[PDB]
């Protein structure tokens, strides 16, 4: 990450050993479960592209996922370049250049070059931009590596309602969808796929009911 | 959380790796037991809304609970908006806007926007306000996920009094109630549901007696 | 705890994650054994009332003990109020009020209000005062939860003297008593309840003898 | 690593105990798997040659690897000396000398001498240069210690496609090759060595297809 | 321990959670083995008397040892008072008093009073003085709790010489003695109590020989 | 270690709890294996003699080794004194004295005296000098405690060449020798003691060959 010198030359801050270790263990224990993402995100706050690649480099295994991820990164980088075309040729001595897609992703850019973009008036936050791309990729991986669909989540004859909701919302968090879409799945599937006894109860509460209410309503049954 | 630059531009402070890890393990080990709340609260002191969502995002499992929690968050946000209506249209260049319910909760607001509200003369402490909402929600979850009622806590024939009190006060901490209500449960249930031998002793101490006294009184028996 | 800004506005310092964790594990492993107290005390140095309640809130289980503790806290708070009566009515705009028993204990006082009292010329150290109350309560709990009395500590026929002393001093540390009282128990019980063979030796050293001497004297036997 | 004094004499910063420990455990758990390198690299950011040797010295076992590594280091040092020949004889009192290959590698140079080179206007980043050499060596070790070739990675009759890709990309990361070469292996081997049923599917997607697409295409089969 | 404010009012520094934990675990794992002392000493560098008592308070068990330790502390405190008699009566408003034996040990002195003594021109280092007393006591405990005497350390018929020396020097470190005395035990016992075969070899090296030499000399045998 | 005050009086920095713990565990797990030394060295960077003795004091067991180590320390101290003779008698009030061998080793010198030497214009780096002595001693211990000689390292009929090299270089690192000597052992033993099949291959590569080459050459066989 970045921080200010005594003299106020802007200076890079090495990633902590325990930030590194955190990220690795996360991955070893949790694979690509949706919570992985807010964690990757939280451990990389302030990161430059170099820092972000470091972090990604430290994952061993899961190399299929990692490759999809680069594909995702290339698609965004291409798109960046299309919306921000580079004026080429000579470069004005000492002054900074405009980052291409590759420069953002860290392939074609030095650390020194990166800090330069990030700490500018006005600042070009290349680390933030790269992180969006990564997280977009991380989402795709999560969706792909999810064993079941929201459509196949039905409540068991003997399943307490709390647990059915737990699997519905767990699965739903892993899905490909806008908020409009998730609402629609909630609104359509959740009660439609409850078990008979509790479904009757819930038809009868009508569609203003809170979860807290639905759950309490189906507690005794 | 937030802290002051060398130049005194107010700057965000990334959440520690061990704060993150703390919170996760808490949840894995203790579920929603009442002590979870003072811990969530203690690990989020100084937090912005982003920080608070991060923390919440890092919980995997318990997704029913998490959804009730959002419901709680929406109810408070709505109520906020009702008591603080936004003047809309154009916004004065450079100056900050008035946070809506959604802006407080972090849905419709940037980190930069948040720090801005929090560090103002006078400061609009959006992080503190969001935390109230969350904790209100966390309480509801705790109550709901409590296996037994204060009414069913009776002292065993062979139960030492210390243990009965331990279950009474454990259960009571999980209950829905003001202080007026808890006092009333204490004052009515605690002795009424002791076991025969010790109940006699306690009728005989009368209602000024301390716990220390009650416990000592029923020690030998 | 508290610390000074760059600008020297006095500012609150969030409790460390590892301070929190320390305290919890202590309690899980050691219950209310006398060493718990110097540890609670050491982990709460610099604490405000809020900090102290946080810490207390994080204990799950032991809720009987916790309730005795509040009782203890109320008794001290009442007594505080009796010796420091509050002048009521309006309050002078901007200036601080005199803390009541409840304000010290954190029930009726904000963090901001607390720091205000603590960092005053001259400082009203409300955190220190609350901590006395707590520790007084913690002592009562320790005494109460001690399985055996100093009177029942006798040396075994086959018990090395070092071990008997170990149980005597362990038990004695858990007892209700001034220093005058502990001395008297030492001076009366320790040798009176040694086993026959070693008692003879010790009668014969006379009452100026050090522990080091007594122990060495009864080493071979 | 290096940091600035109160007086701004540039001063060495001892390696953290947990940086040390990190590196050792990495090696004990992961041997020379490709992820080792980004980790060595991340734990040595800011390092001087001394720091880098320290770190290398702390590995026990793997001494064959360590010797190849020195060989690699000598080859680079020789080459350095060939492209940067030293003007010899007397040295100007007080002023710094030009580092030879050996001085970069830390054999013939003091810490004080190193900091001197690193913190110069303009700075001679000897630590960065040595690190390139090491990492070049570390790569060679990784390749050598890889049990299988990219050529022998075939998909099992019963192997899900995700797993085959996982072994292909794991093995490919361990290989000797430029990016041109890896692309060529990908482009030639990956589909050519899938199992029959899925190969047919993939011939039929044609060579623009993403991994995400290929994987999804072969999901049901 | 102690440190300087922004304003340079000298201020107390709370003991770290991990310093606390360190000390406790030491004791749980190692009892009173001689290495305990350099560790207690290393974890208490900079300590005030309060800090030192805290640390001592956190030991549970070993209460016989703890009592001998206080006895030791009283003997030193008495002696202090004899060599530094207090002028009594009124005290000059605001100025500091001369610490008695009890004030050094922390019984009769406040933290504020202690920092005052320690940070004076010239400084009265009460923490250093108390630590001497403690360590003197800790030594006595170590000696006492040592299972065997230097006199009973003989080399086994089948014991490698390295191991015999290991037990000799382990035992010798636990003994009551000046350096003059330890030298004499070394010089008299070490070879006199080696086993026959190796004793002959060693008589023959004569008394200038190093350990390194003695050990090498008896290697093959 | 040492650091600068706010006022720039040079001040001692207590050794971290985790530096202490690091060193102890190292020793418990790894005994005197050659990697111990770079670790002792890395954990003691910046150390004064006191700090270095502390660290050494914390080792329990291995007391034969520890005694050889002191012997080594005395030999160096004697030699120091011979090359730097002390002018004796009175000492100039306030000014510092010239450290003897004993003063360097910490026997006859205070911490305050040590910092004084270390932070002088020009600085007498007594901590660095003592550390050389120790490490010289630590080397001797390592050599002595090495179970096998470089001469007895032969490659097994069934031993992969990588493993034979691993034992050769492991053993060689533990040996008594200059670089001239190690080269000679390498150059003479390594191939001379390979197993028949691989020896033939290697005779045939001739003596310019790299390890990387030798190892690859004997891979299939
Ligand atoms: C911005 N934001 C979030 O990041 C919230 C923070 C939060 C998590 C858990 C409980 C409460 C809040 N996170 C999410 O919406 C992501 C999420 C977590 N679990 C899910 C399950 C299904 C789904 O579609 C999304 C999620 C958010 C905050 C408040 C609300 Cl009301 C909604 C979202
Ligand atoms: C403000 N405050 C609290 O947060 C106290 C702090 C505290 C916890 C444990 C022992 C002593 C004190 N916490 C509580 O009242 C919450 C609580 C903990 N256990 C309970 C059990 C039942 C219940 O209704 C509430 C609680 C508080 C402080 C002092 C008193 Cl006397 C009462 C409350
Ligand atoms: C102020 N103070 C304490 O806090 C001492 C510090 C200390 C603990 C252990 C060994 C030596 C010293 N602590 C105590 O007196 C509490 C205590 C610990 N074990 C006990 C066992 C019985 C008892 O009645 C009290 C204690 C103290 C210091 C010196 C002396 Cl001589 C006496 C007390
Ligand atoms: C500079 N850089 C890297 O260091 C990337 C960072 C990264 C790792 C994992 C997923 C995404 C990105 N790392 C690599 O290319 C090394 C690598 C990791 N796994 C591999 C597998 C095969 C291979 O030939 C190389 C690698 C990089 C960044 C973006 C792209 Cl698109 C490509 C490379
Ligand atoms: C001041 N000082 C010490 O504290 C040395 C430091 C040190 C420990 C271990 C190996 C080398 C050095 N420590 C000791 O003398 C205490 C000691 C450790 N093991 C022992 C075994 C027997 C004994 O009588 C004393 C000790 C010291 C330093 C150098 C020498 Cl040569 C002698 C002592
Ligand atoms: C100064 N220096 C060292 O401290 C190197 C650093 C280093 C360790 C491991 C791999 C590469 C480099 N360390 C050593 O030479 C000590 C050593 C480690 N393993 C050995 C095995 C045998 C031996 O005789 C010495 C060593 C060094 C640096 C570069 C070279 Cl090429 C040689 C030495």
């Amino acid at each position: 990450p970045i921080v200010q010198n005594l003299q106020g030359q802007m200076v890079h801050q090495a990633i902590s050993p325990r930030t590194l270790n955190a990220w690795v263990k996360v991955v070893e224990e949790k694979a690509f479960s949706p919570e992985v993402i807010p964690m990757f995100s939280a451990l990389s706050e302030g990161a430059t592209p170099q820092d972000l690649n470091t972090m990604l480099n430290t994952v061993g295994g899961h190399q299929a996922a990692m490759q999809m991820l680069k594909e995702t990164i290339n698609e965004e980088a291409a798109e960046w370049d299309r919306l921000h075309p580079v004026h080429a040729g000579p470069i004005a001595p000492g002054q900074m250049r405009e980052p291409r897609g590759s420069d953002i992703a860290g392939t074609t850019s030095t650390l020194q070059e990166q800090i330069g973009w990030m700490t500018h008036n006005p600042p070009i936050p290349v680390g933030e931009i790269y992180k969006r791309w990564i997280i977009l990729g991380l989402n795709k991986i999560v969706r792909m590596y999810s064993p079941t669909s929201i459509l196949d989540i039905r409540q068991g004859p003997k399943e307490p309602f709390r647990d059915y909701v737990d699997r519905f919302y767990k699965t739903l968090r892993a899905e490909q969808a806008s908020q409009e879409v998730k609402n629609w799945m909630t609104e359509t599937l959740l009660v439609q796929n409850a078990n008979p006894d509790c479904k009757t109860i819930l038809k009868a509460l009508g569609p203003g009911a809170t979860l807290e209410e639905m759950m309490t309503a189906c507690q005794g049954v």
